[PDB]
RNA sequence: CUAAGAAAUUCACGGCGGGCUUGAUGUCCGCGUCUACCUGGUUCACUGCCGUAUAGGCAG
């Protein structure tokens, strides 16, 4: 996004991502009545933020700096591929730092 | 039909003054190297044999 991504994605995650149900199967798993259960005409000008909240656009898009690429079909014509960059995967091998290179473990 | 396709790093400059590395020392002691072979393979142009053109007396 922005530059302005620190304070509302630390506030976004953990609701979404993190929740604690692993005990029971039975009890305090049938409960849909432990709402606030307020009236729905009180609350009906200034609440418009419902639904706007997640709805990003789509539009599947390239570029044309971005590394397009043909390759071959079995017997046949081409497909164009179009990599992307793995954020994660690079992520993840950048745990090469804390368990390999000058972690505490390591160096002992 | 290629992580495709593109690209000017550039200008200038004082490294420098001085200096004690010393002193001493046991390398010794022993020893069986042997047998065989063809350079009879192409391993520098050493003063006294009348003329490239197809031509002329080599008791080397």
């Amino acid at each position: 996004g922005n530059a302005a991504a620190l304070d509302v994605f630390k506030f976004l995650s953990l609701q979404y991502q993190g929740k604690n149900l692993l005990n029971w199967l039975t009890e305090d798993s049938a409960e849909a009545l432990q709402a606030l259960s307020d009236n729905a005409e009180q609350a009906r000008e200034w609440r418009q933020a419902f639904i706007g909240i997640t709805t990003v656009k789509g539009a599947p898009a390239s570029h044309s700096l971005a590394k397009q690429l043909y390759f071959p079909l079995p017997g046949s014509g081409y497909h164009l591929l179009a990599p992307l960059f793995p954020t994660s995967l690079v992520h993840h091998v950048h745990a090469l730092l804390r368990e390999a290179r000058f972690g505490d473990a390591a160096k002992a």
